DNA sequence: TTGGTTAATAATATCTTAATT
DNA sequence: AATTAAGATATTATTAACCAA
């Protein structure tokens, strides 16, 4: 929710900030690029709203923002609304081009859409993240080499944490033709998980409950 | 990049399809929500361009459908009624952009291209790696590498989805006109040519294979 | 018995070439 | 350049023997 605005009109700059704050956005402000590039250096801003028109290096501005702070969105506001200025701003890297006099109902809607994030299937528990989409596990910032069916078994359990899952359940949930395989696979997979993480990373992620099943228990 | 065009006006539909094909995009055409959704189910589209006023089917409904079915598909709404309420509604419904009809195809293509950069610049610059999709050129340390065609498009698509896993089936839908006809091995051969021209000679790790998922660009490594 | 623990080996995936186009 | 065919090679999955309790 961090947006910084680079506008040399004080009125507009004042205006723009008050609108963003009203919406809910943490915001910073600059009247020149010099100061602006400074802020992006200190902390990340989800989006940057800057004027195309003092130094007149907007095309370069977009580039420098994308370089210094690659994850940020650049929105360019310009009173010259001709196709040439629109096309040239987008072609320079701008993620969106808005037109001033500013419609703040439309602007807020575009910023929103520009910072809309898709729902994820990612699981973050304490210093551990488990990303099914990328088949990735990291604890304490280090990747864990766990994949395949052991990966699915761990993720399944994580999704049903504090709940006891049974071999049959895991098999049906993760194994096609579950009635054509050796249940030993579950035990082997659990060992793999303990081996890859529990053991080397000194944690207790999976717990076995006699005659009932396993349960993710990483507090 | 594959673009799904949903538009009832048959004449406009073909004009849009022709402008996109000319640019170099793979394109499918539809004239109703149903047909559109059909395509959304069989093929992966990097971007859907849909009229807010189809003969049937709430525009908001269409946006939700595509966004849920394919969260990473960009949605762009076109409407001759382009008052503020309409634009804001579409954006809030989940659209990433809203453009007024009659379309200025110069600005349309500039905006489509800005959405498909996934936040990037036109010229990808990573470390001493340069990938210029505009000149189909690649440089490393200012030294030129000859890589063109499908392999070039496979690599640029990966590097734009960098650090993400793109499946063989996604690479095909994005670069091949008829992904169903071609064999998935074509992707593996392209990845071999990419490694054969870059990773091996330049001693770098750019494409990571992830078994059963696909390929991921990891040049930063 | 129950679970875990190893290890080999069968499956399955991906890659690399060479040819054809 | 583009696509495929086939074997080469890599990587999981499966299976079972084995151990401890």
């Amino acid at each position: 929710g961090r947006i910084l605005v680079i506008e040399d009109e004080i009125s507009l700059n004042k205006t723009i900030i008050d609108n963003l704050n009203e919406f809910g956005y943490q915001t910073d402000s600059s009247e020149n690029f010099k100061d602006g590039e400074y802020f992006i250096g200190i902390r990340h801003y989800d989006l940057v709203l800057a004027s195309w028109n003092p130094d007149g290096d907007g095309a370069e501005l977009v580039n420098t923002i994308k370089h210094k702070s690659p994850r940020t969105s650049v929105m360019i506001m310009s009173a010259k609304a001709d196709k040439d200025t629109e096309i040239k701003a987008l072609k320079a890297g701008a993620d969106d081009f808005v037109k001033k006099p500013l419609d703040f109902d439309i602007l807020l809607a575009r910023i929103e859409a520009r910072l809309r994030l898709g729902g994820t299937n990612v699981i973050k528990i304490e210093d551990l993240v488990i990303d099914p989409d990328e088949e990735k596990i990291t604890y304490k910032g280090q990747d864990i080499e766990l994949k395949g069916k052991p990966f699915e078994v761990l993720t399944h359990l994580a999704r049903h944490s504090d709940q006891i899952v049974s071999k049959e359940q895991l098999l049906d949930a993760i194994w096609e033709e579950p009635e054509l395989v050796t249940p030993n696979v579950i035990e082997v997979a659990i060992n793999q998980i303990r081996q890859k993480m529990d053991k080397p990373l000194n944690i207790s992620t999976i717990e076995t409950v006699r005659r009932r099943g396993y349960r993710f228990c990483f507090p």
